[PDB]
């Protein structure tokens, strides 16, 4: 039928019909809900490698119909010709190439349909760099450097995606092996502990195993590990003057700066797959700007990440013998004031979780008003601190899967046969 | 499939859920859309004879299985005996053992409840002989006094007669057994608890003489056998209360704040074997954030962030200062400090969530699963620094269960 979502703080009720265009399984059934599973479904739309014609063309016709609907053509001359063009193409190459207009429409709409992203109010303001002519790891490096430089924009951050050649036969994939374009190494210490970012211990070891000489610090920017057309990946060092970094200080605790903490300014997801009309872009690094809690709650305070809660609490002179003192909670707040005060002072774009979630509510309103819906994953939209004092906490959401979309994909080292 | 798997992304522990195969009723999701954040996805609708027969059977089978007597002579004769009642009376009566098992497992099956590590230690008060609202008051006073235990709180449930035709329901009209009155002022302000303004109006209309203060314990509005509800004042010496002070801020006690010790849900329906127990108030003890985050700091509730932040001398001209977050923590420190100091049972969100992970893992071990509602299990503050945040969960409905039911003033036929 049609489904209402209610906000329990304001009583606003929105009526969703967009969900009737969803195509892929969520993982839930009438009997089981998988809303907190990280990767619930394996329901693809095309399979394994090079698809047959009855597999690829129907997904292609769907996207071409959607795009031409979007611009109030549809059935027009260009639409019908574009159909016959894609059809001849799949007959002669088993794939097809998107026009520049289609590529831009698909990237933006992948962002617009990403249920887990609180930042989608900006979706239509996305700079797309077409890198489909790229042939080598060096060329991917050059494209990524220009990406990182354009996106950073001396701190006034700008949204971008750079789109390398689509998958052909599955053995010629372009990949960025780094999960984000800029991350810190994680070093396995002999005395069992971990230096740097512990999430990157494996990837940091692949880098070392590939020739990288680690400086062995707490904030070593990792090299890029770039794979072009299925070949072995290659290491490249991002010029540090393109890597904007913010030293973390606290507006009250003068001792905070003495913690020797910094973070980088540009979040840049580079291990996801962008799916458009059955085409799969296995290398599509995209970037935007941070929500402060991403750095200061998750990066800094997860137990398997930087885990700095105890040391900050120690400096704060907090009773850390029992949880009911809420010392973790108190430090957590202060760290996130620090991150926000630092980025803002160095005029690096950042948004707090209050303003960020307020904007998403406004985006939800806009999307129901003009599109009849907005897929939204509550579990990922609600921020990891102060959930209930943000408006999304009180907002019912519907989650469904629209195409074009960003998908997860296996880490290429589980997959790649070397040579 | 015969097995679904859940992973903890912080610990890498992976558990295998077989128990979801035994779930029977809807979650609200479809195969193409998830409704995991929807809060709620007829009175004459009492089960028919043929409807009730498999529900009873499934429940009795489950019960004899649990006591390792499945297929036994006593099992078969119980089944036979339940069947005869449904045939003859169009309903049946639970034995005392079954009632206790049913109510414990409704708590066990409550996917939204983080405190379920305690489910088997539940004191069950059988009140199926009650016939009038005065009798209900007597039962509920005894529940309160037993559960409160001078601050050393004990979880309990009082079960009133089950539904018959939908026209003789027993109902506690209160949502909780102890709540504070809310009063809307002519100028648009609200005195007391803004969440309780509607029910406060019902009581006053029923005759309640309101003190018009900020912490007026509301009266009980008790409905027996489908008659109009009646008012009773819980004796004030049974309502344990805690003044809220701060361990560091001298001024906090000057906010005049206090809360009650006993959380006691009274508007939910307990469903066992197809039978509906429309009045079944249960109580435990608080997790700190229920008071500290939601009761005090929701904009729709007491909304004292601004007053606390002011007395904290915080910069409130821009959100990015995180003055709200900073004030919310201290309020929650105060709530925990004050209960602990007065030796009233309370649990903080870190201990509670950690215990629930242990609980979940045990339930996977001994039961084959544990349905759980991540949207609700995760505390309303500091979510990611508590271990449940990183814990994948599967949500599904098992019976016996606790269910929502429509508010009684929306359906009652006044006499
Ligand atoms: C511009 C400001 C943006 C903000 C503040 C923002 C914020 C967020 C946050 C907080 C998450 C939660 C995931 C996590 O916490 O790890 C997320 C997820 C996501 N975002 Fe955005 N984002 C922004 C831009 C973008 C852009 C430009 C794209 C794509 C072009 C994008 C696509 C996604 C996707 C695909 C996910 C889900 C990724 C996953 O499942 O791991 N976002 N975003
Ligand atoms: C023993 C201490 C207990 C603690 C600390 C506890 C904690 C909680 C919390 C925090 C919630 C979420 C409530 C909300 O945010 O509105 C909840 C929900 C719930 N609890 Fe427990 N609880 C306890 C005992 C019990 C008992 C004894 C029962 C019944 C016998 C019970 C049944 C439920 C149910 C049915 C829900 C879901 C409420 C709903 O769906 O609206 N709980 N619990
Ligand atoms: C699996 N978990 C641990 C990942 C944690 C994580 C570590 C990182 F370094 C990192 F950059 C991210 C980006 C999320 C993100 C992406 C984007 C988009 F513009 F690209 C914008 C934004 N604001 N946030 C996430
Ligand atoms: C449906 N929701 C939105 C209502 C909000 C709400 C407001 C309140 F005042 C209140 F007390 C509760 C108690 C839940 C609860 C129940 C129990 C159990 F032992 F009874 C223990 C516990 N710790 N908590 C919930
Ligand atoms: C919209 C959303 O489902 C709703 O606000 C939920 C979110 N999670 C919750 N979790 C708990 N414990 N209590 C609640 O009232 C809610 N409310
Ligand atoms: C278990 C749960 O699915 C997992 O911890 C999720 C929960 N919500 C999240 N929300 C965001 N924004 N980011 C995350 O990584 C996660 N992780
Ligand atoms: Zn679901």
């Amino acid at each position: 039928r049609f489904l209402k979502v209610k906000n329990w703080e304001t009583e606003v009720v929105l009526t969703d019909t967009l969900h009737l265009k969803s195509t892929l399984e969520t993982g839930c059934t009438e009997y089981i809900c998988m809303g907190s599973i990280m990767h619930p479904s394996q329901h693809a739309r095309r399979p394994e490698d090079v698809a047959t014609k009855d597999q690829l063309f129907p997904l292609a016709k769907e996207f071409i119909d959607q795009y031409y609907s979007s611009i109030k053509r549809f059935g027009s001359k260009a639409h019908m010709e574009r159909l016959e063009e894609v059809n001849k193409e799949i007959d002669t190459t088993s794939t097809y190439q998107l026009k520049d207009t289609e590529l831009i429409y698909g990237a933006k709409h992948a962002w617009r349909n990403a249920s887990r992203c609180v930042g989608r109010i900006q979706w239509s303001k996305l700079q797309v760099f077409d890198a489909r002519d790229c042939t080598t790891a060096h060329g991917m490096f050059n494209y990524i450097c220009n990406h990182v430089k354009y996106a950073t924009n001396k701190g006034n951050l700008r949204s971008a995606i750079t789109i390398f050649p689509q998958r052909t036969d599955g053995k010629h994939d372009f990949r960025v092996w780094n999960s984000q374009l800029i991350r810190y190494a994680g070093y396995k210490q002999p005395d069992g502990s971990t230096l740097g970012d512990p999430a990157n211990v494996q990837f940091t070891e692949i880098c070392i195993q590939q020739g990288w000489k680690p400086p062995r610090g707490r904030f070593d920017v990792l090299p890029l590990l770039l794979q072009a057309n299925g070949n072995d990946p290659e290491l490249f060092q991002i010029p540090p003057e393109l890597v904007l970094e913010v030293p973390i200080r606290h507006p009250k605790f003068e001792w905070f700066k003495d913690l020797g903490l910094k973070w980088y300014g540009l979040p840049a997801v580079s291990n996801m797959l962008l799916e458009i009309g059955g085409l799969e872009f296995s290398a599509c690094p995209f970037s935007g700007w941070y929500m402060g809690t991403e750095i200061g709650v998750r990066d800094y305070c997860d137990n398997s990440r930087y885990n700095i809660l105890e040391e900050v609490a120690k400096k704060m002179n907090l009773d850390m013998r029992k949880t009911s003192s809420l010392w973790k909670d108190q430090a957590l707040v202060e760290i996130n004031i620090a991150v926000l005060y630092s980025f803002q002072s160095d005029k690096v774009t950042i948004v707090d979780h209050h303003s960020a979630t307020e904007s998403f509510i406004k985006h939800m309103e806009n999307e129901y008003r003009c599109r009849g819906g907005c897929p939204a994953d509550w579990v990922w939209i609600v921020p990891p601190m102060s959930g209930s004092i943000t408006p999304v906490f009180h907002q019912e959401m519907l989650n469904y899967r629209l195409t074009p979309s960003f998908e997860y994909q296996p880490d290429p080292w589980n997959t790649h046969v070397w040579k």
